[PDB]
């Protein structure tokens, strides 16, 4: 498989998932229909998303690692799938929720060759391949903010901070893209519990780096060795090269 | 003027403001074109919104209190107008920004008879009148959550909190409506600076109360005497009547 296949596949998936969710009323979306392999409830909105995405992905030779159904398939190409990221928003009809896909040539993030995040409520399309990073067909890049007085997405603020704005939109995959396109100056998930799973962050990290951002773990460590498995967990500190080390200091 | 006139007027305004913003590219939206009477800069997105709104409102016998141009007109009916609430989101193409209108028979919020918040990115319509509170024509009401382990919109978290979720979307008028329709269990603006202006909150507070929520200042004082002027500022604690006192305690 190559980055063209992955774009094609991701778009087909985006199409079907969007259709499926859009036809499900909010009262159905919000129903708890099962337990996911990740250890959190699967809502009806999650199940329909994942079913639609897997219908397409299983026709391919990949190992899929996805939130509700866990690990599936046997291909040498690994795909990290969040069939619905921002499920709470989707259940409330709040326009920030996405399907997220990251394709890698091994079970480690350093081998990612394609990343794709699609806002299911608005139609906004983010992806990145070897040619750069895109939002709705147009090249994007991270902001050049250097001061701590910047616009931050942060999970979660638990002390006074120097930021100009703090926002928390409820979909990490999309919010990483809000960072990737310059909307926000940084994305921080510093929750001590280390809550992000590989399928939450992977596409967002790949897109953000291709947009020029520096994206690391809590302590500046590379994310390259994060595994595409259900056990993997992440903290993220992401910002342009100038701002990144300042934030690392700040959150010490 | 009555509540039906206000619905009509608000819808006409929503239509034109939506048109005006939609046709304006993000690179133009974000331009700083002037200073607002509020004391914050006026973005070109703000200006085109306010102009479209005032074109319609001036044709009415009202006193308008609006962010960019301040206090206008002479009528006995006061209208608090945020022509564009969530301007930052609108400049980045993040789908949470709104026009907000609150109509009152005096210059105090206790005399409000109509409130209206319209998401310019999605077309979502919130309003409340004597018949109740609505979202896209459907009656809404606040959530029945009783525990501090709830879903919270809070500006800004600065300590450890017991919430299940914390979100900050960047449009106070809309976020009060997220509270009003039950999507979130509470809305909290407890920023010590007391930042919210009357046009940010008025419509949201009226809609939230009509939806059954309890909405007060920091200390539980009624918001009834808040003035429709440029000097007015607000903190807000809003939740159902069961949860509300617990939150008052939590931040005490
Ligand atoms: N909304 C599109 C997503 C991909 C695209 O065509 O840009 C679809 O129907 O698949
Ligand atoms: N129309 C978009 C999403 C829905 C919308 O337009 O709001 C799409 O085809 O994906
Ligand atoms: N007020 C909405 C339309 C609602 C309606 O008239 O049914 C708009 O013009 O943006
Ligand atoms: N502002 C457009 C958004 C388009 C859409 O989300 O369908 C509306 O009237 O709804
Ligand atoms: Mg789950
Ligand atoms: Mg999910
Ligand atoms: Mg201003
Ligand atoms: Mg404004």
């Amino acid at each position: 498989m190559d980055e063209r296949d992955a774009l094609r596949i991701s778009r087909e998936i985006a199409g079907e998932v969007r259709k499926a969710i859009a036809s499900m009323p909010l009262r159905e979306r919000v129903k708890d229909v099962g337990m996911g392999k990740d250890g959190t409830p699967t809502k009806a909105a999650d199940r329909v998303a994942e079913d639609a995405a897997l219908e397409i992905l299983r026709k391919e030779r990949v190992t899929v690692v996805t939130e509700e159904s866990g690990v599936l398939g046997e291909g040498d190409v690994f795909v990290a799938l969040d069939p619905l990221d921002g499920t709470f928003n989707a259940t409330q009809g709040i326009p920030v929720y996405s399907v997220s896909l990251c394709f890698s040539y091994s079970d480690k993030l350093k081998d990612a060759f394609f990343g794709y995040v699609y806002n299911l409520a608005t139609g906004d399309e983010y992806y990145a391949d070897s040619s750069g990073a895109y939002r709705n067909g147009e090249r994007i890049e991270v902001s050049d903010a250097e001061e701590l007085y910047c616009n931050a997405i942060i999970y979660y603020p638990d002390r006074k901070f120097p930021f100009e704005r703090m926002r928390i939109f409820g979909s990490a995959a999309t919010e990483l893209c809000f960072f990737a396109d310059g909307s926000f100056d940084c994305f921080l998930d510093i929750r001590p519990g280390k809550m992000l799973r590989i399928y939450d962050a992977a596409a967002g990290v790949f897109i953000a780096e291709k947009a020029g951002g520096k994206v690391t773990e809590l302590d500046g460590e590379s994310l390259g060795n994060k595994k595409f498995d259900m056990q993997e967990r992440l903290n993220i500190v992401a910002a342009n090269e100038k701002l990144h080390p300042k934030l690392l200091e700040l959150i010490k």
